[PDB]
């Protein structure tokens, strides 16, 4: 119903993601919006399309595979805890729920109807320990806003954007291509989006590895010299060389990471004291530095 | 081919099982057995079937959704990062793993194949950070035993015994009824298994809630009397009652904690000091404690 089939649900009411509580507490199973991360592996929701209703959906947690669903008889608390789906709306434990978009054609801002009930769910809090549970409250829409959610794919966290997009490193700067010493480098010196040094272009293959192209060189990067990263690879998607292969580690939309395949080290913003060389690309640490994390502009 | 749609692995090797990596390290996205429990919620992995190959299999990680392929061409490493699944048996990336079982007929033991490599998979370490991780190291099988994998379907943690079990409660004593002040209350102080008092049978619903027969009674259990647990019920799967539905928080295979539906506290080996109820089941613990550990201990 123009829903994620996997998802994450943040709550503009203080900003959390929906999570699976799993600590061995009374509330334990419920749904709390205290993920802090859309990382956070007990965040994620994969959303079923009923058999029998259009618009009405199921949803499980992807952590126990099992659908969200009235706690009891006797309450409104929604559990990740169903071992299967339930479409007879006259059941407390029917599974059904209804997405309702706030604003029309918006896919990413919307509030879930518990069908049975009637009722929106809201990030709500009761006291002391019930704090900021999914909890299906009534059929008005609540005053503070606390029933809206933010529909994320999941699926979306590991896409990058296709077109041209640069770099910005720790320092400040863009990423853009510099020849130095006759090596074609790649500096992060720039301080204009708009100097067509700037630009590259990211290919993600099927095997998840991801090959980048500068636009001004027309060429890939690409370990070589002194493990710096150059630009005058072929294609390897074509090559299947492993030095100009990079895996992501993704901390955050468009905030990753990337690791060399042929060094397995990570790249990152490097000075080596070799005089030109100052802010260079390098596969120069084993672990995420401070100076590995590449936030990634759209052009 | 026979093994679960989802499932959990287990070393052999040194009993850890196996989990995505998500540290931000050099081998951020390999798989390590270091997972200590089964709830770890990066140990869950889904089986697809081959599409063209009768018994070949592709196998992702549940948390990032991807498939496990190698990681670059250079690598027998196995990383949960392949965006699809791959066929083409003579490409490095080819996703397709060949389970091959021990002992015939025993669909727990296995040995898993990556087929264009035609190399067995290993708990595998080299020293430094490369510890205890997924690798596909030759066609030869290991000494050490390190390529064997006991396979655990995910779907049965959250499953009990069917015909006839009783609990044993942190005292050492099994759960059987008893007869106070003509309240048919559940005690915690018998020794003997095969005494038709400590017989009981579990029930779960679709909706996940659970309800407990008392064999010898032939009653259900219930929330009464000050919160103590009675075999006076009826069938609530027929009446609804909360009082006799709980909801089971699983810490490991028949080791549990039940939250009884009505006060939506846990039931645990309680003595009043009222006289003659001692050791009796009581929902009188809001969060999980040790008196609210129940095994199951099936008869
Ligand atoms: C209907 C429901 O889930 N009520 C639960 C809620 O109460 C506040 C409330 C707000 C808005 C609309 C209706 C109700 O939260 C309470 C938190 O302690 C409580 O869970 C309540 O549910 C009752 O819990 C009781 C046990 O503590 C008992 O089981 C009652 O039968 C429940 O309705
Ligand atoms: C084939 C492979 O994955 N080799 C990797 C392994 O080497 C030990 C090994 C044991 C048994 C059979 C073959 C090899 O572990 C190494 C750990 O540091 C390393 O990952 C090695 O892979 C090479 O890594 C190089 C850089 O680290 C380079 O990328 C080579 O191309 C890899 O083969």
């Amino acid at each position: 119903a123009g829903l994620p089939v996997i998802m994450c649900l943040k709550s503009n009411n203080h900003q959390k993601y929906l999570r699976y509580q799993s600590d061995n507490i009374q509330q334990y199973g419920l749904l709390q919006f205290s993920a802090d991360k859309i990382l956070d592996p007990l965040a994620q929701f994969e959303v079923e399309p009923s058999k029998t209703y259009d618009g009405l959906v199921h949803i499980k947690s992807r952590y126990t595979n099992k659908y969200l669903v009235r706690w009891s008889p006797n309450h409104y608390w929604i559990t990740a805890s169903a071992n299967e789906p339930d479409e007879n709306k006259s059941n407390w434990a029917c599974t059904l729920f209804k997405p309702l978009y706030v604003e029309e054609g918006n896919m990413k801002k919307v509030r879930l109807l518990h069908v049975q009930l009637g009722h929106y769910t809201q990030n709500y809090t009761v006291g002391g320990s019930f704090v900021s549970y999914l909890f299906a409250e009534s059929s008005q829409i609540d005053t503070g806003s606390k029933d809206v959610f933010h529909v994320i794919d999941w699926k979306s966290i590991f896409q990058f954007p296709k077109g041209y997009v640069t770099f910005k490193g720790n320092n400040g700067k863009y990423l853009g291509v510099i020849t130095i010493n006759q090596l074609p480098c790649l500096q992060f010196g720039y301080d204009n989006l708009n100097d067509p040094k700037v630009a590259h272009q990211m290919f993600v293959t099927s095997n998840g590895t991801i090959c980048i192209k500068s636009n001004y060189m027309n060429k890939f990067w690409r370990l070589s010299t002194d493990d710096w990263i150059l630009v005058d690879g072929n294609d390897p998607r074509e090559t299947n060389e492993a030095a100009a292969l990079f895996r992501s580690d993704v901390h955050d939309f468009n905030v990753i990471s990337l690791l060399n395949m042929q060094k397995t080290w990570f790249i990152k913003r490097f000075t080596s004291g070799k005089p030109g060389f100052i802010n260079c690309m390098n596969a120069a640490t084993q672990n995420v530095d401070e100076t590995a994390i590449l936030e990634i502009i759209e052009l």
